[PDB]
């Protein structure tokens, strides 16, 4: 059960799968240089020299990085391990590859610090100063990952020290950049050496219940898709296996004994848009009761490492907890491969600076690893729920009036009150995201008031209110131009015309050839003398 | 048939409908000052003095402008018409109101220019220099609108000269700012004096056919909503009456005789989102054949005056032409009341500068009033059609692979070719917006290739391709770890084990307690010696 060592041709072809011929030639020259560098110069364990740089470059290609990063990973242990120097590499390929390799070597030359967070900050500072980018950090993370994969050949004390350095520096740094695969693998492979007893205990504890958990998952997945595809929203997804080191992270927390750890490796749901995300949220909330306070909105409040999802723990099946996760495919790419997945005339000027800034804030974020509300009122769209499960979007600052007019026009016109998550609110009340809103309606009502056009936020609601008021004005002027001028014209003189009310007078009113007959009456709301002389 | 003169209390209450008490006090003080300014100082025609500023301020409130603009409209004819000077106004209220009133008066003091476009540019330059904003321009447009409304009391030559100045300067300027109501009213009321014969001819020509046109509309509206509400997308809308001066604009064009003017005052459709706009577009294209080249996308290529809609002329009912318009409610607010509808610590710094820039480009846009493709590849979402009418969104640069994977996962995996609007295209072909795409599918196919992950643009398609390749790798390693090691272990020695193939060896393979039994076979794709010794 050891994943094999890949050859160089496979890595070159997998890089060719997403690169052009020039980058392929660059990485091939780098590979040949790395081969000719350590020739007749092998490891202490007797294993060939090029296996380690080849695996580092393969892990880097697995992240699909820039060709300079892959060349540096091929040439990361060439300067101080062989006769080739830094000037040789700078003359060979470029100055940037030299910077990357020199940074990797410098971070290989580490120093002890009195404090732990301070040595983490020193490892961060070396990078940030020598490379605002992560290319050096990525190459070093690949080096450490391959070291963790081939650690069993080393003495046990060295194994434990390397695993400690990984758990205290490299794995939290990988978490800082959003690269989650490397984080999980480093954490698991470090716990395997630091505490093999707890590692295998967690493994064989997950073993017994993962069968009934697969059944729980399959059933909940089936029900979820059967109730989601009805609202005509497609979503490819699967179950999320909870990795071991997170189990130990919550396990060592004395309160969170393994039994009834409330996260129980629930299902993730990948979908196309954010509105679809919140629709799936509402559907899951309507299919099962959510546990209070167990909802986390990492979309409107993204994690500082760009993580973006939606977590909610519900009652679900027979088993009490299930913490469903919902995110989009871009959000999945981010939450999986961080900046490397994210990675214009010059696309490397603002990129590395923003990455340095996100790392300079993620240091403080790692000093307090949990929620630690960040920054905000930046989001423009709030997604509100209907009690049945439907989720509708509104501009931030929208009122329940906008909600009602978004549901239906007639439903909006006859609005009286509003209930936000079971609370009698005012129509002026602002709408947050996620809260469930239901409006009070009755056809026995005149309609809106003059204040509705002011306190509304959605343009649609304002438009419909203007339309309603204009219709009312038209009917008002028509009632005037019927009754008031039906008397005012010839109060006594039309007594015959009050006896005989024919349609020929309609025709003599049509010779004015205004827009409409209803308009023939509506114009009277302004002028009353025109039809006063043409009563003939 | 003359719309009445509104009082001051009505305008103050309508401003109160969307303002606070302080702005109401400001506009009330401005109104009282305007009343006491021209007291015992009436017009040449004998009409009271305050009617004109009151109507100007009422038109400004109808646009719901800032209180300073309404105060200036109340006080636009106070400086040079009364004893009150500019310093009096500057000491009374502020410096900004003084700037606005002085600009209005300066543009009332106009100069003749040798060229027509040059005098239009002079009228633009006076504004832009004295006010990068439109507040002065808005007050002057309201002044000119009220002058056009009360023009019948003036001599005919003065009527025609004022209407000419309106048609050559004020109406095109209102069009420059996107304010369309004022543009239409000014154009119609100017054509009424400049060419009453053609005005009333167009009126009584529209009269005869507008009945059958109302029938055509009602029927098309009914069919459209009946076929749109089925796809579960709501849209409030109505018919769009074609104003008279546009009829004359196309009529004076010798080719476009009134008969079969291809625009025939078709229906507009207001909807919530842009995706809904293009969905309505596809539905209308599937219900009736579109006329070639009669489609205009003013959403992806907005008019320089911020106009944003979607026009398409189709065959429709018995009658040959019908040019349906589709836009959102924000787009409707824009296309109706321009910048005044559009109108942060300081919200007036960038606003007026951007408005000045849009006017400095709309001058050139008015020198060539028609399409005049502007700027671009700025839009991020391309909306593609399915031949049935469904419209799906993609990121710009998406390939038909992304389209197929967006339709369905299985449909995507078995993709072979693609047809864009009836043309056999490559899967590498980039997708424009609006074109109809249909992919070729067949379950007799292995699946994607290594190039698909590269040339795809949607993250969802890349994710599904990675998943497919990983499933194939798993099954490949399982086939290996069945056959190759089923022989390689004990080629002759397991002849008994080839005779007896029981499930107890499955149990001795389960004592390794790896993840899954399928994983018990999949791990053999890397290591083949572990199960070689435990054949017992
Ligand atoms: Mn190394
Ligand atoms: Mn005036």
């Amino acid at each position: 059960a050891n994943e094999q060592v890949l050859t160089a041709e496979q890595v070159i072809d997998k890089a060719r799968s997403y690169l052009s011929d020039e980058h392929i030639a660059f990485v091939e020259k780098a590979y040949l240089y790395a081969e000719d560098a350590h020739r007749e110069q092998y490891r202490k364990s007797g294993e060939p020299y090029i296996i380690h740089p080849i695996q580092v470059a393969g892990i880097l290609v697995d992240l699909e990085m820039d060709p300079s990063t892959i060349a540096g990973g091929f040439l990361h242990d060439v300067v101080e391990d062989t006769d080739v120097t830094l000037d040789d590499l700078k003359e060979a390929f470029s100055e940037e590859v030299a910077m990357l390799v020199d940074g990797v070597t410098k971070l290989g030359k580490i120093k002890y610090k009195s404090q732990e967070e301070q040595q983490a900050e020193n490892h961060r500072k070396m990078f940030v100063a020598m490379a605002q980018d992560i290319r050096v950090i990525l190459i070093k993370l690949a080096d450490r990952l391959h070291n963790m994969r081939t650690l069993k050949h080393l003495p046990q004390e060295k194994q434990r020290r390397i695993s400690n350095e990984t758990l205290e520096i490299f794995a939290p740094l990988a978490h800082r950049l959003g690269i989650s695969k490397i984080k999980w693998e480093l954490e698991d492979t470090a716990l395997r050496y630091l505490n093999p007893q707890q590692y295998y205990r967690i493994v064989n504890l997950m073993k017994k219940k993962r069968a009934e958990r697969e059944l729980y998952v399959d059933e909940v997945v089936n029900e979820v898709k059967k109730r989601v595809e009805e609202v005509n929203i497609k979503a490819d997804f699967s179950g999320r296996p909870k990795h071991i080191y997170s189990i130990y992270r919550k396990m060592v927390l004395q309160n969170k004994q393994f039994n009834e750890i409330y996260d129980l490796l629930a299902v993730r749901i990948l979908v196309n848009s954010i509105k679809d995300c919140y629709a799936v949220l509402g559907i899951i909330h309507t299919c099962w009761k959510p546990m209070p306070g167990r909802f986390k909105d990492y979309i409107a409040m993204p994690k500082p490492n760009m993580y973006q999802s939606l977590h909610t723990t519900v009652i679900g099946p027979k088993g009490d907890p299930l913490e469903v996760q919902i995110r989009t495919f871009e959000m999945h790419e981010i939450a999986e491969y961080g900046v490397a997945a994210h990675w214009e005339g010059a696309t490397f000027e603002k990129k590395l600076s923003w990455f340095r800034e996100i790392l300079e804030f993620q240091n403080e974020s790692t000093d307090a690893e949990e929620f630690m509300e960040s920054l905000d009122l930046f989001s423009d769209m709030v997604y509100v729920f209907t009690p049945k499960g439907d989720v509708i979007e509104l501009p931030s600052g929208s009122v329940p009036i906008d909600f009602s007019y978004r549901i239906h026009s007639e439903i909006g016109n006859k609005t009286i009150g509003a209930k936000v998550n079971g609370k009698m609110v005012t129509l002026d009340h602002k709408l947050r995201t996620g809260d469930i809103v239901e409006i009070l309606t009755s056809k026995h009502s005149y309609g809106p008031s003059q204040d509705w056009v002011k306190l509304a936020q959605t343009s649609q609601a304002k438009h419909k209110i203007r339309q309603f008021f204009k219709k009312q004005r038209r009917e008002e002027n028509v009632e005037k131009g019927r009754e008031l001028v039906e008397k005012e014209i010839k109060n006594l003189d039309f007594e015959l015309k009050d006896v005989l009310t024919p349609e020929n007078i309609q025709k003599v009113a049509d010779k004015f050839n205004f827009s409409n007959e209803e308009d023939m009456y509506a114009a009277v709301g302004y002028n009353g003398i025109t039809a006063l002389q043409v009563a003939n």
